[PDB]
């Protein structure tokens, strides 16, 4: 064996949900019409979603057993520790991963007893909140000329409009111009853009979910490429919220820091696989601190599909004993999610590896000298926004 996988740290998005209750309100207002009620309640993990997460978890358990990271059969407390955001959908996604990865093993997942996990719901904690003024300036300054941003996305706006606007009923959202707005709690959003992004997320999920076409966008969206063509609105909005450096630094530092620490040797707890299941906003903030940009086929830049994941693997060269870090983002494509495709040679997980000078290509992926990879990924972290967190939750 040339290379030995030693530790996985992974940050999963929740699987397929219907729109959240907030989304639904905003998108039915914005289009003057009701949108499909799913078989799952708003905000929760759909069965289809769980099926898809189980599929990924099944391959991942097999993959990490084959690589010798995990022992055969049922895991122990040394094999994996799973910590999920306390929302229903992330708990259920966490169950779904271990359901796939450890068939029949009744593996428990952990989550915080409140409504807030200091890794995830970071706006609920003093050290990890944004300052309203700073946030506004940072968003305003990344946004720049918003009318010009809107003009560049006009074709994409139009595709969205033809998909979601009833013919001749008015559709106010496509009409409002784009401004930075800031609610009394300090959340910033981009008028028109955000809700459009919410719409696009919802269409992507409905696609992924395998909704009937008539309940996805009233028959208008019939092939994956039409979801793909809407996704630059969602990237635009990510660029102007979660992936705004300052926001990622106040809200995401604690998570990246807990991930880099978890991938370090002597980590606590001592487990071979540290699995964190949380939200797209979390992944986006983390990957922005990592300055890791990806674009997977069928998706637009930075896109975070349901049940996708950011992974840090620490590997050891069998010969020299030297340590390396591999970093990648993985997801399934639109149709694979729709079809509950089990990932395999003819239908592989989509994946992009992070790289920087010094990384080496190997049989097991792009491997980067460890210390210099940890230093580079960690550079953008705001230390005062990264309190240490005890990774093992209580019961």
């Amino acid at each position: 064996r040339d290379w030995q996988l030693e530790k996985v740290v992974e940050l999963s998005r929740a699987g397929i949900r219907p729109p959240t209750a907030g989304n639904r309100e905003a998108i039915e207002a914005a289009t003057g019409r009701p949108w499909t009620e799913w078989t799952t309640h708003d905000g929760e993990l759909t069965g289809h979603g769980y099926a898809a997460v189980v599929n990924k978890g099944r391959e991942e358990g097999q993959h990490y057993r084959q690589l010798g990271l995990l022992q055969a059969g049922c895991p122990t407390a040394e094999s994996i520790y799973v910590r999920a955001s306390p929302l229903q959908r992330t708990r259920a996604t966490a169950q779904a991963l271990v359901d796939g990865a450890f068939p029949g093993c009744g593996v428990a997942i952990h989550y915080a007893n409140g409504d807030a996990d200091p890794l995830f719901q970071t706006d609920k904690f003093a050290a990890t909140q944004t300052d309203p003024a700073r946030q506004l300036a940072a968003v305003k300054e990344k946004a720049g000329d918003l009318a010009q941003r809107r003009q560049a996305l006009a074709p994409t706006i139009q595709l969205l409009k033809q998909a979601v606007c009833q013919a001749d009923k008015p559709c106010p959202i496509f009409d409002t111009p784009w401004r930075v707005e800031q609610s009394k709690s300090g959340k910033t959003t981009i008028s028109g853009l955000s809700v459009m992004a919410n719409m696009v997320e919802t269409l992507r999920l409905g696609w992924s979910e395998n909704l009937p076409l008539s309940q996805l966008a009233w028959g208008k969206i019939a092939q994956a490429s039409q979801i793909t063509a809407l996704l630059p609105l969602l990237t635009e909005n990510y660029d102007l919220s979660n992936d705004v450096l300052y926001t990622a630094q106040k809200r995401g530092s604690v998570l990246l820091n807990a991930m880099l620490d978890g991938v370090k040797p002597e980590a606590s707890p001592n487990v071979r696989w540290l699995l964190l299941v949380a939200h797209d906003t979390n992944i986006a903030m983390v990957r922005t601190l990592m300055n890791f940009s990806w674009q997977l086929p069928g998706y637009s830049r930075g896109n975070i599909p349901p049940g996708s994941s950011l992974v840090l693997e620490r590997w050891r060269d069998a010969k020299s004993g030297e340590r390396y870090l591999r970093v990648y983002f993985q997801a399934q494509g639109l149709d694979d999610l729709r079809r509950l495709q089990t990932p395999d040679a003819q239908h592989p997980m989509l994946r992009q590896e992070w790289r920087q000078p010094g990384c080496r290509q190997t049989d097991v992926g792009t491997l980067c000298p460890f210390q210099a990879a940890i230093t580079a990924l960690g550079q953008r972290i705001d230390r005062p926004s990264a309190p240490a967190v005890a990774m093992v939750l209580p019961k």
